[PDB]
């Protein structure tokens, strides 16, 4: 009959059997046990070895599966995905859905896991009670059977399904086979943006209840004005028989002390015509100057849910953390405590490069730590409910959770077809009423929302209504159809700019400054996305924060995204790489768009994460004479583990540094007065530089973890000394083909016919591999791509603007190439126009001045052609001869910094071995930029200045040529880009051209100068 | 909903028409026990759904009913809005649990009083007359059921209307109701005779109810 | 399938390839008889003379009544309520369920009616478009067979239940 009903193709079935969704029950028999939050006897994994065979349908099942395990099957772990164990591949698409749009139906070749777990009950779980099976994530649909009788249905990846067993079991050796289907009817609600793959990839337990036993329980918190009273109310329903000597005990802990307690029988108030549930009891506990909780200081309290009779036998106790705290909306502003919220959030799939989509508590503790020591609040659970044990840590540690319910129909035409349905409004109902009930106790979920991607549909409203029905602390919001809908609370686009309006039809994404007074709006924004971290990005990012500070209603966003979704692949040597879209088979695909992490898969930070943390600092600073003001942005904390370590430095010599203790109060200011400092009798620029360090660790970082910093050029010292004049004077030479110059051991040639720098020698040895030439050029970044591909030219992309104006092949035609002999120098001049059939690009006016102490003085002017598109960059390359191991510059670090990426770097100076002057982006282009650097000291190289450089044993066209990281081979010496000027990497989106105006190279004209020596 | 003929005759004679969705649940307890359990929301929003999907073109409909007598649960606000979502052309009203929640649009009490305050715990029938001034009241009133007629009866109905005549907002109701259920049986001799409750072999019946 | 399924004790199936609701059509052919609101051609009234036999559980309906007509069952008048032909009890309560109030259960002595009709198709019907049978009421739950083979499921008495019998049917008798 199984095979016959085909339940996967009918959205009308999205169940069988399956019981009440509930929050996390251990259903503890000791209530000393529920309180300190112990393992409990009464729930046991069903984790480990399982038996498996993979098969191309569910036709192609052999019925003795039931009743024998299969020979030819083999033993995996569980929780697992099936295509990390090679039995197929995983597919990643972005927006076109992984199937055929056929509403309601799937493939007939719908790969099919059957799993198999032959496990002991002992025999007092089946002499009284109830015995059940949970499964919290199964991708995406199945069937299940015990010992060879089928018990029910379920879809819906990430909730958990579960099933009574009592009848089913058995003592001793007992029989598990689930039928997992790849494909489904919820398939078409599960089109996220991520690696499409399936199989039991959360935890399976078993779960023994008592007969009368908490069906249910709802934690609500609510407050005076002030805060200084709360009441908790505690509702509570049982199932079994009712009786008169039933009472519950909801009871309130810190740490070891009662704080509060209420004890009731059963039956609650009148609630109509018929009278009330005489299966449920509220409970109201009197909250005198409650531990408020919040991301700063997240206070928790237990609560213990005790069943029992009148005399105090206790049937079954269940409990939860409490956080006490109020989320509203107030004259348009997020309230948490009173208090506004800035959101300073990520968000974050589910995503390993070992396990798929599997989660372990090392990884989500992990990304805590990651989180929270980066300056992060919060986090938005993209785009599905998560693994239960996420919540409880975002409890602990202290993050506010938006709980996403999982619908996304992104691939739908329109994108609201089946979301204005009514006959899709059953199986949506359940990813979001399912979610509520399961996630409504946690204190760290704040916010709840409708999916993702799904236009705006009927059926959110419906939805919306029904949480905010069941649910008045929390809002509600959607983005979907517009981002500003009936359907949401919060004004919450995805990838709304700063300033600059996208006036799309329908859907416009206005300025987030320009969102927010519309007429008649009042509703505060915070963007679900924004700053889409693909490759080299997050340009632009500290203008969303400047504006979130300056607008009480813009009260931030979240960044898209975490992790990298890389999954690790072997070579046929045995070493691993990072791969993306199309690299398993996988076609169609959407490429390395699965990659759009602050941090690397195996949780290594990207550069962009250091620009994140500085700019979401909570620490703020003005400087006025000698004063430096502090202003904090926390809402609840005082800065109890904080010191300011202050420095000043003359071109990174340190002159002076000091301590004080920061005591600055939520919202409030401290004055630091610094010492007399030191005037320097030498020329440069003095620099103040300013770490907020915590000296004690926390549960989510270590001693010495620095929060916040900021710089300041204090007094400048220009240099007004003329070098010491040489006595030696540079001979020059002329030839048919060459000039060269002469002095010392150094030795300078200019190529006639190039017209540019071939060769110089220090004594003997030759310094370039490859002349020096201009560069107008760079390896093209994600930003600069866009979605254009090889077969679906998108024009507009900065990419393809740069080729079909011929950027890439245009070619270095000499205009002029004259020598004079000076008095203390030689002077070479030259001219170059670089064309494309017949038009003219570029122009770039150069002298080489080459004096008697053996420096050259290079002057670089360039035209750029009004009408031809702006450049990536203006400078200078060449492939040095030397591979030296260390770096050393004056300038913005340590790490890779860009014009609209470099708030986080400092001035200073650095020193670094060559490999981290490279970023090992797994889509490789131009990368380890270093900005505002004015000396550069490479072997016995040494460049002066005011430029931007790059350095590394990779050519701008190998980055370019080259698709994986793992696929570049180190080239002979070292490619070192000089630039005087570079454009913006941009980053509000990776789809459209996202560099803003003031970070083009639109001048026409530019001027950049630098000295060469040896040292 | 009715017979669809129904509708078209109403439109072309000219009736106002409520048109309820099929959902009692009346004797459940308490009354809202399916109607706030999420999982009875699918079945309930096919019997609404497919109702407006259906009557949405009749003019004679004026006003969206989201059923009767089945307290007021979560599933009542999530449909309530449903439909305002899909029409915002008619009200939608509901009386189930307390007869003025958040889901109706028309204070819509059944056999609520002229005068007299019925103050039933959670659910009263206050007077009309007193209920339209309710502490932060706006809506109207129209009483879905009102002036039960069940054998010699209608006292007091004259008291009614002098009350919708001097209240802008008492804008009528629904007098409970046109025509008696009786079903016709037959005697020893075949002669045809009014049947109410008992009179099949049915038990428990409400006996005389019916009319 | 039909029997091991039990559809109607399941608040999650509602229907079974019901086709979806919308206002009323009578694919009128001819724009002038759509103005007029006059017969149309694409809209056939079943009502009359069908054949109905009564069982005390659907367990006792036997399989043969799926292919063949029942010798032993009455020909009636539809639309009727099989009450008013005297086949069991109309029963009258006001607020108190009918029936045990035990979610989502019903009792195992549920009386199953077992309608038949034998009719024929127009020629064109079965070449080209689309062929489907509306029941306005059914009280309370309904499976449907079309020439022995199964088609699909209905609940909620007031509505419509619609399904697409144009793969079932054949030239002749249906
Ligand atoms: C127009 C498309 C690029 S949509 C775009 O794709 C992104 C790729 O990372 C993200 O998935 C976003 O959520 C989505 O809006
Ligand atoms: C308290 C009960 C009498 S309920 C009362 O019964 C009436 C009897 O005809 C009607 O059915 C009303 O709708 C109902 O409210
Ligand atoms: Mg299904
Ligand atoms: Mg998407
Ligand atoms: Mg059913
Ligand atoms: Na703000
Ligand atoms: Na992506
Ligand atoms: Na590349
Ligand atoms: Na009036
Ligand atoms: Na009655």
């Amino acid at each position: 009959v199984v095979l016959q009903r085909r339940d996967w193709e009918n959205p009308g079935v999205t169940q069988l059997n399956r019981l009440a969704a509930h929050p996390p029950f251990a259903s503890w028999r000791n209530s000393e046990e529920a309180r300190t939050d112990r393992p409990s006897q009464q729930l046991r994994s069903l984790n480990g070895e399982w038996r498996f065979a993979w098969f191309p349908a569910p036709e192609a099942v052999p019925e003795s599966w039931l009743e024998c395990d299969l020979p030819e099957a083999d033993t995996v772990v569980v929780p697992s995905n099936w295509q990390m164990h090679g039995y197929d591949a995983p597919i990643y698409t972005n927006v076109t859905y992984p199937i055929t749009v056929n509403p309601p139906f799937v493939p007939t070749e719908n790969p099919t896991g059957c799993y198999s777990l032959t496990f002991n009950v002992d025999e007092s779980w089946l002499q009284e009670g109830q015995t059940r099976i949970i499964f919290d994530g199964v991708n995406s649909a199945f069937h299940l059977w015990c010992n060879g009788r089928w018990v029910g249905y379920g879809q819906d990846s990430r909730l958990p399904s579960e099933f009574d067993l009592s009848a089913f079991l058995r003592a001793g050796e007992n029989r598990l086979a689930v039928m997992v289907l790849r494909w489904s009817d919820g398939s078409y609600l599960e089109d996220q943006d991520m690696w499409r793959m399936s199989g039991i990839f959360r935890d399976v337990s078993l779960l023994h209840k008592p007969t009368t036993q908490i069906s249910d329980f709802h934690v609500a918190t609510r407050f005076n004005d002030d805060f200084s009273r709360a009441v908790l109310e505690a509702e509570v329903q049982m199932c079994g028989e009712l009786r008169d000597y039933l009472r519950v005990t909801v009871s309130l802990w810190q740490g070891e002390t009662q704080v509060a307690s209420g004890t009731a029988p059963f039956g609650g108030e009148i609630i109509d015509e018929r009278g009330g549930y005489a299966d449920r009891v509220t409970l109201r506990l009197n909250v005198e100057n409650p531990k408020l909780w919040s991301a700063e200081i997240p206070n928790l309290y237990r609560a213990v849910v005790e069943l029992h009779t009148a005399d105090g036998t206790l049937i079954e106790a269940e409990a939860c953390d409490v956080g006490f705290r109020e989320v509203r909306i107030e004259n348009g502003l997020l309230l948490l405590n009173g208090k506004p919220l800035l959101i300073r959030g990520v968000n974050r799939h589910e995503h390993h490069p070992l396990h798929g989509q599997v989660m372990d508590e090392q990884t989500m503790v992990q990304d805590i730590l990651l989180m929270k020591q980066n300056n992060f609040n919060a986090v938005r659970c993209s785009h599905y409910p998560n693994h239960p044990l996420w919540y409880t840590l975002c409890d602990r540690y202290g993050l506010y959770v938006v709980d996403e319910a999982n619908i996304e129909t992104h691939g739908m035409v329109p994108m609201n077809r089946l979301t204005d349905d009514p006959r899709w409004l059953p199986a949506m109902s359940e990813r979001v009423t399912r979610m509520v009930q399961r996630d409504r106790n946690h204190p760290s979920v704040i916010i709840w929302s409708l999916g993702t991607e799904s236009g705006h549909g009927a059926n959110h409203d419906a939805l919306y209504r029904w949480i905010k029905s069941v649910d008045p602390s929390r809002p509600v919001q959607y983005e979907g159809g517009g981002a500003d809908t009936t359907a949401t609370d919060i004004i919450c686009p995805m990838y709304a700019r700063v300033d600059e309006d996208q006036p799309f039809p329908a859907v416009p994404k206005w300025s987030i400054k320009k969102w927010l007074s519309l007429p008649g709006e009042t509703r505060p924004l915070i963007l679900c996305e924004y700053a889409h971290a693909m490759g080299n990005s997050l340009g632009g990012f500290a203008k969303y924060w400047q504006a979130f500070r300056q607008y009480p209603r813009l009260q931030g966003g979240f960044v898209w995204d975490w992790v990298d979704q890389s999954l690790i692949k072997y070579d046929e040597n045995g070493n691993p790489w990072s791969a993306y879209g199309g690299d398993f088979g996988d076609t169609p695909n959407d490429r390395q768009f699965c990659m759009n992490g602050l941090v690397f898969a195996d949780r290594t930070p990207h550069p962009a994460l250091t620009e994140a943390k500085h700019q979401q600092q909570f620490f703020q600073f003005r400087l006025s004479g000698q004063t430096i003001e502090v202003t904090s942005e926390y809402l609840f904390r005082h800065s109890d583990n904080e010191l300011l370590h202050w420095m000043v430095a003359l071109d990174g010599k340190p002159l002076a540094s000091g301590e004080v203790p920061l005591d600055v109060a939520p919202q409030g200011k401290q004055l630091i007065e610094l010492p007399e400092l030191p005037q320097p009798e030498s020329a440069g620029q003095l620099w103040l530089t300013v770490r907020v360090v915590q000296p004690n660790a926390t549960a989510w970082s270590e001693a010495g973890h620095i929060s916040a910093w900021q710089q300041w050029r204090l007094a400048e010292n220009l240099s007004v000394t003329l070098p010491a004049a040489s006595h030696a004077i540079p001979h020059l030479t002329t030839s048919e083909m060459d000039f060269c110059i002469e002095l010392g051991n150094k030795r300078w040639q200019f190529n006639r016919q190039s017209g540019f720098l071939s060769q110089m020698w220090i004594g003997d040895k030759k310094q370039l591999l490859t002349p020096l030439r201009d560069q107008f050029t760079r390896a093209p970044l994600d930003n600069d791509i866009g979605v254009s591909e090889a077969t679906r030219i998108d024009p507009n992309a900065w990419v393809e603007r740069w080729k079909a104006a011929g950027h890439y092949q245009a070619e270095a035609a000499l205009l002029q190439c004259t020598a004079d002999t000076l008095a203390d120098a030689v002077l070479i001049t030259t001219a170059h126009a670089w064309q494309h059939q017949g038009k003219t690009l570029f122009i770039s006016r150069k002298t080489y001045r080459i004096d008697g102490s053996g420096q050259m003085a290079i002057t670089v002017d360039v035209e750029v052609a009004s009408d031809t598109p702006h450049p990536a960059r203006i400078g200078l390359n060449c492939q040095l001869a030397q591979v030296a191991e260390r770096v050393n510059w004056l300038g913005l670090g340590p790490q890779e910094n860009y014009p609209d990426r470099l708030t986080a770097a400092c001035f200073d100076r650095w020193d670094l071995p060559l490999s981290d002057m490279y970023t090992p982006y797994v889509f490789p282009s131009e990368n380890g930029l270093r900005c505002g650097t004015r000396e550069l000291n490479y072997g016995p190289h040494q460049w002066r200045g005011d430029f931007q450089f790059n350095i590394s044993r990779y050519s701008q066209q190998q980055l370019m040529e080259t698709s994986h990281r793992h696929l570049l081979h180190a080239e002979e010496g070292t490619w070192l880009n000089i630039d005087g000027f570079h454009m913006g990497i941009g980053g509000d989106d990776s789809w459209s051209p996202s560099v803003s105006a003031e970070f083009q190279l639109s001048a026409g004209r530019y001027h950049y100068q630098l000295v060469w020596c040896q040292k």
